[PDB]
C-alpha cells in the first residue's frame, strides 16, 4: 500500500547468490558481490552455526551468482563480519559512484524490494528507534539493500532477517549488524512488537479521507494509560505535532482521533480494507495526499 519508485541505477547492481538450497539477494560492485553470510547455511547450521567452520567446508563453486539469466563465476570467496564477500570474473558495468555508510534509527533512506530476485521498485523508510524495520516490502527478500543518493550512492543497508514480530533486522554494508540482532535462530524479538502509536494514527487519517468514519468518535495522559496496556508507543506532544497538517485537512483534532483509537483498542473490530490496525505506515507516507 505504500508508494513504489525506480532508480534503475540500483537495479543493476541486483544479483542473487545461491548457496546449497537457498537463494537470496546480493549486491554486486565492481567485481565484488555482497550479501548475508547466512546463504551457506542449512536449515540445521542456523540452529547454533559456526561461520569460520562452515566456510571452511565451502569451495568457490558451492556458490552460484546470477545476474538473471548470465551467471558470473566466482573466482574467490571471504566473510566480512556477518557479510559473505565473493569475486566474480567480471565487473559490474554499471556500477555507480559508491560509498558505504553507517546510519542512525530516523533517517530515512530507500530500499529496493525484490520479489524471487525481481526488483520491485524502491520504498521509503527508516529503522525505528530499536534498528529494525516495519515494512511489508521486506517479506520475502532477503538481502535487499537500503541506500541514499546525492548527485554518488551511499549504501546504508542491507536486509538480513525478518523477525517472526513481522519487523526486519539487517546490517550495514560493512556486515555489522545494526541493533543487538544476531544471524542464528533463537528468539530476538524481545520488545520489537510494541505497536507504534504514530503510524496507527496516521493510518486513521489516511482513512478518514476515504469515506471511512464510522469508527470516530480524552487527553494524552489519560489515553498513555491505555498505551501502556495495549502494548502501543506513548504518544508525545511531539507526535501530536508532526499530525498536525493530517489533522487540518481532515478537520479531526489529534486526541479526538486517539479517543477513536482507544475505543477501537478496548472494544475491537474494516477500516481502509484492512481487518487490522496498521502501523507500518508513517504521517509522511500518508501525507502523499
Amino acid at each position: 500500500r505504500k508508494m513504489a519508485f525506480p532508480s534503475a541505477k540500483v537495479e543493476g547492481c541486483m544479483v542473487q547468490v545461491t548457496c546449497g538450497t537457498t537463494t537470496l539477494n546480493g549486491l554486486w560492485l565492481d567485481d565484488t558481490v555482497y550479501c548475508p553470510r547466512h546463504v551457506i547455511c542449512t536449515a540445521e547450521d542456523m540452529l547454533n552455526p559456526n561461520y569460520e567452520d562452515l566456510l571452511i567446508r565451502k569451495s568457490n563453486h558451492s556458490f552460484l551468482v546470477q545476474a538473471g539469466n548470465v551467471q558470473l563465476r566466482v573466482i574467490g570467496h571471504s566473510m566480512q563480519n556477518c557479510l559473505l564477500r565473493l569475486k566474480v570474473d567480471t565487473s559490474n558495468p554499471k556500477t555507480p559512484k559508491y560509498k558505504f555508510v553507517r546510519i542512525q534509527p530516523g533517517q530515512t533512506f530507500s530500499v529496493l524490494a525484490c520479489y524471487n530476485g525481481s526488483p520491485s521498485g524502491v520504498y521509503q523508510c527508516a529503522m525505528r528507534p530499536n534498528h529494525t524495520i516495519k515494512g511489508s516490502f521486506l517479506n520475502g527478500s532477503c538481502g535487499s539493500v537500503g541506500f541514499n543518493i546525492d548527485y554518488c550512492v551511499s549504501f546504508c543497508y542491507m536486509h538480513h532477517m525478518e523477525l517472526p514480530t513481522g519487523v526486519h533486522a539487517g546490517t550495514d554494508l560493512e556486515g555489522k549488524f545494526y541493533g543487538p540482532f544476531v544471524d542464528r535462530q533463537t528468539a530476538q524479538a524481545a520488545g520489537t512488537d510494541t505497536t507504534i502509536t504514530l503510524n496507527v494514527l496516521a493510518w486513521l487519517y489516511a482513512a478518514v479521507i476515504n469515506g471511512d468514519r464510522w469508527f470516530l468518535n480524552t487527553t494524552l495522559n489519560d489515553f498513555n494509560l491505555v498505551a501502556m496496556k495495549y502494548n502501543y508507543e506513548p504518544l508525545t506532544q511531539d507526535h501530536v505535532d508532526i499530525l498536525g497538517p493530517l489533522s487540518a485537512q481532515t478537520g479531526i483534532a489529534v486526541l479526538d482521533m486517539c479517543a477513536a483509537l482507544k475505543e477501537l483498542l478496548q472494544n475491537g473490530m474494516t477500516i481502509l480494507g484492512s481487518t487490522i490496525l496498521e502501523d507500518e505506515f508513517t504521517p509522511f507516507d500518508v501525507v502523499r495526499q
